[PDB]
């Protein structure tokens, strides 16, 4: 068939460019440029909230990425400044975001950057896990490798980053799941980043709930906050706890 090769770059997306083909119509997103870090992790990507990777080509210098086009755009955008998102829609959204992560972590993977502007909507807002840049390996031959690196995005990194020169992958990525359901819910973020001198983070620690962000958050999604924003990263709730935690099998409907 001619031209079924042959794509049109019509807008800007992020550098991340829609391209269209020309034959089918058909709708990708091409990111064009550690890479080969990445093109390889991305090869062992196969869920359905992950971004699809379709495949790679590299003309002379420039390295083009084809993946998976997201017509919702970012989780960031449906996230209302002070307010949030209605609580069933928050729900949604963070249970197919646990299962993009446990998926991850099942084969060894962490993502290290989750914040709302990697996590995109498909066209029926299904969450998809994006930009996996920063990703790496932290269990191979079932061994698992502690992390040392600075990874991230300051208001969204485990205490333990700051803190610590070495750490377990998989509570870090939990953490910053916390802080994106408390953007959800409440429309700010809690901390610049996690220290003692960051008196909104050391107000959490001593329970200070009754201000914001906290008191615009219904007592059961407070009660997970509780449980996955715990400084101690061994004493943090895991991914299996979380999925029997009341609220997050509460049935809700707008
Ligand atoms: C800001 O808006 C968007 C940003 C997007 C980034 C996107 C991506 C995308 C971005 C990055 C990756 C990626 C990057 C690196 C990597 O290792 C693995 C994956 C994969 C996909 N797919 N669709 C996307 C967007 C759609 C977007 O919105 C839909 C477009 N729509 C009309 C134009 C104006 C904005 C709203």
């Amino acid at each position: 068939v001619p031209f079924v090769e042959d794509w049109d770059l019509v807008q800007t997306l992020g550098e991340v460019q829609l391209a269209v083909n020309r034959v089918t119509e058909e709708a990708v997103a091409v990111k064009i440029v550690n890479i080969k870090k990445e093109i390889c992790i991305n090869k062992m990507l196969n869920h359905e909230n992950v971004v699809k990777f379709y495949g790679h080509r590299r003309e002379g210098n420039i390295q083009y990425l084809f993946l998976e086009y997201c017509s919702g755009g970012e989780l960031f955008d449906r996230i209302e400044p002070d307010i949030g998102m209605p609580e069933p829609d928050a729900q949604r959204f963070f249970h197919q975001l646990m299962a993009g992560v446990v998926y991850l972590h099942g084969i060894g993977i962490t993502h290290r950057d989750i914040k709302p502007e990697n996590l995109l909507l498909d066209e029926r807002d299904n969450l998809k896990i994006s930009d996996f840049g920063l990703a790496t390996v932290f269990r191979y031959n079932n061994r698992e490798r502690l992390l040392n690196k600075m990874c991230g995005t300051l208001p969204y990194v485990a205490p333990e980053l700051l803190k610590r020169r070495e750490f377990h992958a998989e509570p870090v990525d939990v953490w910053s799941c916390g802080i994106v359901l408390t953007a959800m819910l409440a429309g700010e973020l809690p901390w610049d980043q996690p220290s003692d001198s960051c008196q909104e983070y050391s107000d959490w620690k001593e329970k200070k709930t009754y201000l914001n962000p906290w008191k615009k958050i219904d007592s059961a999604p407070l009660a997970l906050l509780h449980k996955i924003l715990v400084e101690n990263p061994s004493a943090r709730i895991t991914i299996p706890d979380i999925k029997k935690d009341r609220w997050y099998n509460k049935p809700l409907k707008k």
